[PDB]
């Protein structure tokens, strides 16, 4: 009832998500399944997420990411890191050690513990598409495995990407499921046959 919305809205700017066409080889650290709308990635590795827009949001626009549990009986529970990982210092001195989602390669990164919902989120300033690219790419890191006991503990999660203005007004929203694991390529292949 107080759970964050995961409803898709492209909004004024035609906000869409995009992902690299990376394939499923062993060496891949991040691979996306268009069939599943699901990202398979490695712990603490680079996870490119693309922002596609029909119109450019003004400077000052922010991009927020938040994880929630997929299943209804776990949706009220705040997605956080497991004790083991929250106890180690893989902490970059910006991210709170409890946050599952980080952004790498951005010194303007901002982290939030919601005063009321206790939910974690990470936000970065929106920048217009790179040279030689028609989208804007953000590098996320997931700091726990899906399997991590005492954390997600094999419970499936979604990442909600929100576009908001400098004043916090919602502009658009999208989402994708993510599975954090040692063999992203292997698992994508497996889950894509599981449809059949
Ligand atoms: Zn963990």
């Amino acid at each position: 009832s107080s759970v964050p919305s995961q409803k898709t809205y492209q909004g004024s700017y035609g906000f869409r998500l995009g992902f690299l066409h990376s394939g499923t080889a062993k060496s891949v650290t991040c691979t996306y399944s268009p069939a599943l709308n699901k990202m398979f990635c490695q712990l603490a590795k680079t996870c490119p997420v693309q922002l596609w827009v029909d119109s450019t949001p003004p400077p000052g626009t922010r991009v927020r990411a938040m994880a929630i549990y997929k299943q209804s009986q776990h949706m009220t529970e705040v997605v956080r890191r497991c004790p083991h990982h929250e106890r180690c210092s893989d902490s970059d001195g910006l991210a709170p050690p409890q946050h599952l989602i980080r952004v790498e390669g951005n010194l303007r990164v901002e982290y939030l513990d919601d005063r009321n919902t206790f939910r974690h989120s990470v936000v970065v300033p929106y920048e217009p598409p790179e040279v030689g690219s028609d989208c804007t790419t953000i590098h996320y890191n997931y700091m726990c495995n899906s399997s991590c006991m005492g954390g997600m503990n094999r419970r499936p999660i979604l990442t909600i990407i929100t576009l908001e203005d400098s004043s916090g007004n919602l502009l658009g929203r999208n989402s994708f499921e993510v599975h954090v694991c040692a063999c992203p390529g292997r698992d994508r292949r497996r889950e894509e046959e599981n449809l059949r």
